[PDB]
């Protein structure tokens, strides 16, 4: 699979700074090389770089607006860019606030995409309904058609403009979602899979399902927002917002796995990766090996293993 | 759902004292409180206050009779009194020999209720097939009709009076099963769900299976015992009785979830809980922790999220 | 069900010499006894004395090949004579590659034999695809009838004759799969488990379709070759080559439970347990309690219980 790689170190989407090293610690620990070692056809489009808003005061409870809105503009156009170039957006982020310009940008040039976000929180928060401002638990109100005049313009977001329906995206790994959001869940129908559901499942039936519902009609760009807080912190611990009983190991590579034999992965996010935050150096790297495996079960990796076109026993 | 929390402060069924610091640790952790932030009417009953029976040699081999024997007495008075109030009974309890009380007491109100046993084990052996002496490994001996004429008039519970049959009790998570326990469980036929089942099933089906076998015939009162030891040490470490192997606490979660869901909760017991026993104070508090998420789930707290049936949009 | 406990102190099928200690720790942690407390006939035949052999210099690549095949020849015959005790082998081993000699045994006896294969590896590169050489990730290469004519003749192998058919064999737990080793998966068409299939199908249906596919056709004896590395190193870190991502404590007992209800269970290896190799005393403590644990399942020891065929109400 061809990849474009871009570095997106932000994290004004919440408190803690230490996520901005995210593509940082990510590629350090030899992502593209990894990736590379694979099938993969690797072009690194860089870090963006972000400049300093000084003058970003609180727009009612929003925290850095100005701030968050420009780098997702910035991240928009990268990826517009890199989906131009017949490239699988890779994502290597800071705060999923980002996840507004990756998938708004994505749908520039595939309009038709289909969403899945895994997260342990649906960070779909409008500007009024947020209790703690942090933009990082709002990017999906920015891009849902639905709840377009539902959202207060914020300073820095004008050039946003609702990509996607209700129905063109799916939640899995939900464990701590507001009751603002939950009522959002209900009323516009959006299809999801808490913990609850992937216990009464199984993950392999929670991904049937998932693949059934975005792809059933026909076929369509899909774009994999992934945050590393979906899985249990006892395999991401160095994450700013972990809540126990989270998707395993295995769960995380499986759904991957199962996306990228779908062959239609398109845009992937790898977020909230914040080495800052772990209580040990072995938290960092088991936080940020375990990114990196996801990633690469994402380009083809397979546990039963791979093989090229060619006869080993000659 | 209206609840009336009792303390239950006894430790005589087993060796270890700790578990009468359950009652405290659990409110400590602020357990009113949190079922309240929820749609919850709580009424606190108090911890019930056990007086010493200095003078309480064994029964043969069973250890603290008369001890025990009185306060799963005083225990059921006070879970009827509650029932009688239409309150749901919240047992916090010390060891599981509480259960005879607890489950005797409801029953008197509500004769029809079916049991649910979350524990490591079957805690059905007979004074005379106990091997520890310890009572709170004998308590589903006491509460059995079919087992009536099979257990000695031991001090301290004559007042006792079988209540539910073998075929009115459905455990889940066994992992640590006697020889004699394991007869009578093939022998009274009795509905069991240990870790093999588990494993095969899955928790979803587990519970399908588990509900359809009590509320089938019709809808009955749910009287749910759950034991902390049933979930694996590696969730709840600060118990007497830890057995590997055991209950996520996504599957624990799951559990509760499902029963609460069935609007037919009656009665419920959150046993086992010893501080003392905790390693560190993060051992304590992670036991602690999760015996609180345990009971919220018990009252309707979802993992997909909760709302109120108002406008959150407006 | 009646075993034969054999001791196989060997370790040069691979770098690590901690691993000959496995039969000695593993009958410290009180293996006989346990099996004997259980309904079990034990008779033990001792541990091999392997011989050192001074002048074994690399054939190629592959290292230490006359010591380890040696070793297995020695154990071929030990095995081979407990079948014909009527007994089950039980080969508590050191390195995998004493499978090629405790299958090769068990197939003399019973040549209609089926292979269960539990490990997060394969081992069944030929001497001219493996990358490092040790003989331990090489064990099947040798055992395939498919596959003869594609060995060299490796010093100290000369005495081995391909037993078993690709089709008589299944893998469990794979999650480390060399490219050679897969081509040669997908080439003779080897049924396997890899971990994304128990994360698709649970390991319920995964034991119900690999006992279907060995025993379909009519019953046959089952060799179980369990290396502890299959499971997940949270479960056996003492030993030398973990991947993360295995089967869980409860997978692990499954497995053998179900394999020992067949009652076909007629050759069993419990491999790679390398104490040296914990971090902590622990760690040893808890690989080695966790390889009894799977061991005793194999020989009947259920979750949900156990009882003579007594009436113990009396």
């Amino acid at each position: 699979r061809t990849i474009g790689i871009i570095g997106a170190p932000f994290s004004k989407g919440q408190p803690r700074g230490g996520v901005e090293e995210g593509p940082t610690v990510l590629r350090k620990a030899g992502l593209l090389e990894k990736l590379k070692e694979q099938e993969c056809d690797v072009k690194d489009y860089g870090d963006l770089p972000f400049a300093d808003i000084p003058n970003d005061s609180p727009f009612q409870i929003v925290k850095n607006p100005r701030s968050v809105g420009k780098a997702s503009e910035q991240l928009a156009g990268k990826v517009a860019e890199v989906k131009k170039n017949g490239r699988i957006s890779l994502v290597l982020g800071g705060d999923h606030s980002l996840a507004i310009g990756s998938i708004s940008g994505h749908a520039r040039v595939h309009p038709d995409l289909g969403v899945i976000w895994v997260d342990a929180h649906t960070d779909i928060n409008t500007p009024l309904t947020t209790t703690s401002g942090n933009l990082h638990g709002q990017p999906v109100s920015f891009l849902l058609k639905e709840l377009k005049g539902k959202i207060p313009d914020v300073p820095g977001f004008s050039w946003v403009t609702p990509c996607i329906s209700a129905k063109d995206i799916v939640y899995i790994g939900l464990r701590d979602v507001d009751p603002g959001e939950h009522y959002i869940l209900k009323t516009l129908g959006i299809k999801y899979f808490s913990m609850t559901e992937v216990d009464r499942l199984g993950i392999g039936k929670v991904m049937e399902e998932t693949l059934s519902y975005l792809l059933g009609r026909k076929k369509r760009p899909i774009h994999l927002s992934f945050d590393v807080d979906g899985l249990d912190p006892s395999f991401t611990p160095a994450t700013g917002t972990p809540v126990v009983g989270g998707l395993t190991y295995r769960e995380g590579l499986y759904i991957t796995e199962e996306i990228y034999k779908t062959g239609l992965l398109s845009g992937l996010d790898i977020m909230e990766v914040n080495p800052s935050l772990g209580k040990t150096p072995e938290e960092v790297t088991r936080t940020v090996n375990t990114a990196v495996a996801i990633t690469l079960a994402c380009f083809g990796l397979a546990r039963e293993g791979n093989h090229k076109p060619i006869d080993y026993l000659n």
